């Protein structure tokens, strides 16, 4: 008896392709967040943070989005991005500077 | 009635299934349509990249550090009491040359906190 997580159909070959080990981890993940679901909501945006990361070394702390370059990513922040919200503690703010600075500061995340 | 040699679990179209005892069964649906969304949504992340699984005990050893205190060090994962006794740490106490996350190495140990921040974005003052 047990649970299912409502993966694609490609997702779900593809599961079956990895290793026992790299199951049992990812069950083992599953597992801590059903003990621990107050960690949902930062290990979702770090477990992105680190996929972006691997597409490019230029990603958006607020939105977790890759860019070709520094410069736009520099572009995309002056212009492109007006969340409020930290999506890591939810805290909210007045201005986005702000909650990048929140989110540096508070959260080691840094562009 | 039981058919553990059954390969309908490849193509089942409710997904993964995860097999878990009773507390957590219950438990998980006990969780809100949020909760289970965002369940989902790291495993599909895993899914697409595994590496991730080899990052994972580093992962929740942050964040299980980080809720211990704000002053967290990204070479060793421990928590300090200010920002002041953290870089007091990293300036004359933490010496590891390994990335916790990726396993390069490096000549000084502020090049890898350099590594650490600028390719997984885990920065610290
Ligand atoms: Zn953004
Ligand atoms: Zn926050
Ligand atoms: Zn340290
Ligand atoms: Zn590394």
């Amino acid at each position: 008896k047990g649970i299912f997580i409502h993966v694609t159909l490609e997702e779900l070959k593809r599961y079956h392709q990895l290793t026992p080990e790299q199951k049992r981890l990812i069950r083992a993940i599953v597992k801590t967040l059903i003990h621990n679901p107050q960690l949902l909501d930062e290990s979702s945006y770090l477990y992105r943070l680190l996929a972006s990361k691997a597409i490019s070394q230029f990603v958006c702390p607020l939105c977790l989005m890759p860019f070709s370059s520094s410069v736009s990513l520099k572009q995309h922040i002056r212009y492109t991005e007006h969340t409020k919200v930290c999506p890591v503690c939810k805290k909210e703010f007045t201005s986005t500077d702000s909650a990048l600075d929140h989110v540096c500061k508070k959260h080691n995340i840094c562009v």
